[PDB]
């Protein structure tokens, strides 16, 4: 089945086009070619500094009559300059701006850490450090229910919420949307099985970023371990006649999660998109799942200092 049901009953599909990285003067046709070939799904953020040209092509296939609005499921996220309760509402219509859209069907809290608002997406102290924000993620939260209520978004949530923090929010007095889906890293070098299942346990729906360990990542190096190239999980894609990065995406998808890689390149774009056609054994995915080793392409080592950074805590 192409979509899993949200707590707020709509539904999403599994599999998405991630934007991060994607160049303004290539993601326009990225996302085009997506829209062609069967996606549904795009992940957007106006941090990636690219959702004009992710915009421009949503706007023409829906001019076109390849798609229905009704049809896409569009996701953005709240950067953290923007946590401040005043900020919130014109961050979102920024990005629906910006998309061109009347509403986003998920926007979610890009990081539990909250920045000092102005222009830097980054602001930095004298030495180095990035300046919080005094707001909190309860406070936050109560902002993007507001979104709901006004209909410029169908469903909130959150993402890099480690488990202490998503309890938070579900503990919140006066909660009124739980959120819908935790949006984390997940690969086979960073199974995530802990915060999976309580999230799962709770309801909210887990999208797995960086699927493929993002290769593209501006930080990487020669010496790190490569998904695409384990030469263990290319045993098992030539044993199912698929490619590498067909079984890394095919893998969250049978966890019951959503997954969303990244590509700008036609034919790769096309090639993840072949996943709903295969299945992963019980045994190929406990095989999967053994390759952990606690390995994040993304731990926003610039600032490890935030009282509500992350990725302290086991999970
Ligand atoms: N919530 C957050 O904090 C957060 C954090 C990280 C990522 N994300 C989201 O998750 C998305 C996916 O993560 P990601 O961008 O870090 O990386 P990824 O999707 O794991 O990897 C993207 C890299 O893989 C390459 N690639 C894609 N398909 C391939 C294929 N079939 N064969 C070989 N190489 C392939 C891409 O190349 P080309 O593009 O050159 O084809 C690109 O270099 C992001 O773009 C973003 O939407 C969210
Ligand atoms: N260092 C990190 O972990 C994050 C990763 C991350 N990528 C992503 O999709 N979400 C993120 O927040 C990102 C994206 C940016 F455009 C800029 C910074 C950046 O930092």
């Amino acid at each position: 089945a192409s979509r899993i049901l949200l707590n707020n009953g709509a539904k999403m599909p599994i599999l998405g086009l991630g934007t991060w990285k994607s160049p303004p003067g290539q993601v326009t046709e990225a996302v085009k070619v997506a829209i062609d070939v069967g996606y549904r799904h795009i992940d957007c953020a106006h941090v990636y500094q690219n959702e004009n040209e992710v915009g421009v092509a949503i706007q023409e296939k829906l001019r076109e009559q390849v798609v229905k609005r009704e049809e896409l499921f569009i996701v953005s996220k709240l950067w953290c300059t923007y946590h401040e309760k005043g900020l919130v509402k014109g961050a979102c219509q920024k990005t629906l701006s910006d998309l061109k859209l009347d509403y986003l069907d998920l926007y979610l809290i890009h990081w539990p850490t909250g920045f000092k608002p102005g222009k830097e997406f980054f602001p930095l102290d004298e030495s180095g450090n990035v300046v919080p924000s005094d707001t909190n993620i309860l406070d936050t939260w109560a902002a993007m229910e507001e979104l709901v209520d006004e209909g410029l978004v169908k469903a909130i949530g959150i993402s890099n919420f480690n488990h202490l923090q998503v309890e938070m929010i579900l503990n919140k007095p006066g909660l009124k949307y739980k959120p819908a889906v935790n949006q984390i890293e997940c690969h086979p070098y960073l199974t995530q099985e802990k915060l999976i299942q309580y999230c799962q346990s709770k309801g909210i729906v887990v999208t797995a970023y960086s699927p493929l360990g993002s290769p593209d990542r501006p930080w990487a190096k020669p010496e790190d371990p490569s998904l695409l190239e384990d030469p263990r999980i290319k045993a098992i894609a030539a044993k199912h006649n698929k490619t590498t990065a067909q079984v890394l995406i095919r893998f969250p998808m049978q966890r019951n999660l959503v997954v969303i890689p990244k590509s700008v390149t036609p034919e790769r774009i096309a090639e993840n998109f072949k996943v709903f056609d295969f299945e992963l054994s019980s045994q190929d995915m406990t095989t999967l799942l053994s390759y952990n080793r606690n390995w994040r392409v993304c731990a926003l080592l610039r600032d490890t200092s935030h009282k509500d950074y992350p990725f302290h805590e086991e999970f």
